[PDB]
């Protein structure tokens, strides 16, 4: 029932001071992957050097990105209501998860 949450000014720009050490460093680290998922998808031909939308590419992409983009969100929400220590750890569980996707197609 809110009416003040749509790219106003408090969001996104809610930094530029608390530098990058705890949660700040995390957040920036979460979008890092995100922006990467979108990149790989259709920007910097990675493992798809010769696996165009023929093989499970799309299945692994449409998902592989949903996954990352699914954990990325599961990550912040963790650091949102669960100290970074729990998130930084939750960040690792991802490294392995994507490695199944990264290696699967790697």
């Amino acid at each position: 029932a809110d009416l003040e949450d749509n790219d106003e000014t408090g969001n996104d720009n809610g930094k530029g001071g608390e530098k990058a050490d705890n949660a700040a460093q995390v957040k920036d680290a979460l979008t890092k992957m995100r922006a990467a998922a979108l990149d790989a998808q259709k920007a910097t031909p990675p493992k798809l050097e010769d696996k165009s939308p023929d093989s499970p590419e799309m299945k692994d992409f449409r998902h592989g990105f949903d996954i990352l983009v699914g954990q990325i969100d599961d990550a912040l929400k963790l650091a949102n209501e669960g100290k970074v220590k729990e998130a930084q750890a939750a960040a690792e569980q991802l490294k392995t998860t994507i490695r199944a996707y990264n290696q699967k197609y790697g």
